[PDB]
């Protein structure tokens, strides 16, 4: 039985509006409705992993697992295994996998973050799950962010709190938040970003939706506009949206958007919006292709429609050689030439680097770099040819070229990371000096850059 080099992942997000689901929700798992939909010829082909995020979920874990497993069984005739389930208030994540994957999945982690203080702490936040699938780390975040058209900044703040404080993945990666811990990170939920147009334009918006003319609406979608101004979700991707706004519907039909202010909305308008979203971030030069992104048309118990997205994701095998794991492979080395960090910090401390990778027995600390002043005000930290030679556990190029090196630049004075990034070893050549580059972030905000050259030696 060969180990896979690709899997398919289903991501679902549904705000259930505190109502039980209808008797049939199979269209969700089949990626059928509006948008980028899945070919009918694939309907019986199970995805490898199904990750279901709900918000305003009124069901017990048991009740929802029942419905999910029986839905997938009906579609695929496969009885899925429960990998993980985690609930914060009415925010829930379920991970199901094909039974053949049970012994490929390990290191399962779950966590939650509650957003806001006092007033604003009590129902919003995120749940998440991570695990290893053979040699590949996978993370999944389901967030329900702050509601309301005039709270996009609160949503951005909720995002930064979730990525700082959600404790998933390898705890040995101590300088790195969830946006660097995983080969593939999927972040979905009722993100609650709105179409920012005047209230008086509600009927115009509805008209545009009926004509399937989304362009003048997406140009005002707060998540796209905040992303474009680097205010949120820096270095995440989203597939093009080709489905109608998924909020706010009258229940039991999809023929009507309910946008007018009511006591029940706190006298707020809910103009039709793409509240319900799926984004991802994968390490550089790893295969990840979105194969569906849309909304169902036939599930109408909630004022939201379910959203689906599916992905092809590259995975690697759990590599064993004669040497590592348990020792180094002298035939392998990673060298860095002419490297420097460019930092936005106004501070003057010395900096050193940390290299972290599962291709190393443990993380590697560099000597301090030499600070110089950039021509436009910047701090430039020069490492020249001074960076250590990294000694991987396995030299086989079929392993080593699939790996990644996480870099943290840390203050000598405080040992706090000022910036984190990631370098792919999927090089055009071995034994050859080649440019490398990563942006550096801290709390998911841009803090600088790291660039230089790499020289990778493999056994070939
Ligand atoms: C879509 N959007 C909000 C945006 O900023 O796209 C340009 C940057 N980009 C290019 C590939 N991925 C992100």
């Amino acid at each position: 039985q060969p180990e896979p080099d690709m899997i398919t992942i289903f991501i679902g997000t549904w705000n259930m509006g505190n109502a039980p689901p209808p008797k049939k929700i199979t269209s969700w798992f089949l990626s059928k409705g509006q948008g980028k939909t899945r070919d009918d010829s694939a309907d019986y082909i199970p995805h490898d992993i199904y990750v279901i995020g709900t918000q305003e979920d009124p069901l017990s874990e048991k009740e929802w697992l029942e419905i999910l497993k029986h839905s997938l069984q009906e579609i695929t005739s496969v009885t899925f295994k429960t990998v993980a389930i985690h609930t914060l208030w009415n925010i829930r994540i379920v991970v199901l996998a094909k039974p053949e994957h049970e012994n490929r999945i390990s290191h399962i982690c779950t966590d939650n973050v509650k957003t806001g203080i006092a007033n604003t702490l009590g129902n919003k936040g995120a749940v998440g799950v991570s695990f290893m699938f053979n040699g590949t780390s996978l993370g999944f975040v389901n967030s329900h962010l702050t509601s309301g058209s005039e709270k996009k900044l609160r949503r951005n703040q909720n995002y930064m709190n979730i990525l700082r404080f959600l404790a998933l993945g390898d705890k040995k990666l101590s300088p790195f938040n969830i946006t660097h811990r995983f080969t593939h990170l999927f972040w979905f939920g009722d993100l609650n970003y709105r179409v920012d147009l005047p209230t008086w334009e509600a009927e115009t918006i509805i008209q545009k939706i009926k004509q399937q003319q989304y362009a003048d609406l997406l140009s005002h979608d707060q998540l796209l506009t905040e992303r474009r101004e680097q205010k949120v979700f820096l270095h995440f991707e989203e597939e093009e949206i080709t489905f109608a706004p998924t909020y706010r519907f009258e229940r039991l039909t999809r023929d009507k958007y309910a946008y007018t202010k009511q006591k029940a909305t706190g006298m707020k308008y809910n103009l039709p919006s793409w509240c319900d979203r799926v984004l991802w971030k994968s390490y550089p030069l790893v295969h990840v292709v979105c194969q569906s992104y849309g909304s169902t048309s036939d599930i109408m118990t909630s004022d939201h429609s379910p959203v689906f997205a599916t992905f092809e994701a590259g995975v690697t095998s759990q590599f064993v050689s004669k040497n590592g794991p348990g020792t180094v492979d002298s035939q392998g080395q990673i060298e860095f030439l002419r490297c420097y960090a460019t930092l936005k910090t106004k501070s003057q401390t010395k900096f050193y680097l940390e290299f972290h990778s599962s291709c190393l027995e443990s993380f590697v600390k560099s000597q301090e770099g030499e600070n110089e002043e950039g021509s436009e005000g910047e701090l430039v930290v020069k490492f020249g040819e001074t960076l250590p030679k990294l000694k991987p556990i396995i030299s086989d190029p079929e392993y080593l070229l699939d790996q990644h090196i996480l870099i943290s630049i840390k203050s000598s004075d405080s040992d706090e990371s000022y910036g984190e990034g990631c370098i792919a070893l999927r090089l055009e050549a071995t034994e050859t000096q080649l440019p490398i580059y990563t942006p550096l972030t801290h709390h998911g905000e841009l803090t600088g850059h790291f660039q230089g050259e790499i020289k990778l030696q493999t056994s070939q």
